[PDB]
């Protein structure tokens, strides 16, 4: 059914989500081929006011939103294709244009 | 980071969710190591009427629902590990209780 491009080749998935942030990101921890775990979260359209502890790796797959690091002067785009490291202890807005399907690894 | 029973083996994972009933339910395609396909969706606590032109199997993962076919005169509960056929082309409900991780295949 779905293209090459359109599918992310993994070992296996989750069976429990988890919703956050009052109900528009949800994840589940999925292992990709390379046997590695990641959050395959979706971000459903919104501005989002969030920070991290440990450093992310986010890898989007689909959507697009714009990142801005509390201390930056302008936004990073985030869009297919894209990827970015939310370094450790970083007070950022995500605002979510199209919904965001990523994976996180942290 | 999983354990086996927290997780189903697969084969690849849709990038791209699908939003629907008002923020409410979210799809992605699936390739089970099978290499069957399904939706992999998450439905958020509610009460929803839904319907399909075609029988589909409905597996359940996670969370809590209760099913009721066009017309029943009493609901059957749909726990982690339940799956049974739903028929086609009748107005079914879905109670989550909990939020409910489903594949739904056919
Ligand atoms: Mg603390
Ligand atoms: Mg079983």
């Amino acid at each position: 059914g779905m293209a090459p491009d359109q599918q992310v080749p993994a070992t296996a998935l989750g069976k429990s989500s988890r919703i956050s942030l009052d109900g528009r990101r949800s994840e589940r921890s999925v292992i990709l081929a390379d046997g590695s775990m990641h959050s395959l979260t979706l971000l459903h359209p919104g501005v989002y006011t969030l920070s991290s502890e440990v450093a992310e790796t986010i890898r989007v797959l689909s959507g697009m939103a714009y990142y801005h690091a509390e201390g930056a002067n302008d936004v990073q785009e985030l869009h297919a294709g894209d990827s970015m490291v939310i370094p450790a202890n970083q007070s950022y807005r995500l605002e979510v244009m199209e919904p965001l399907d990523y994976l996180l690894s942290s």
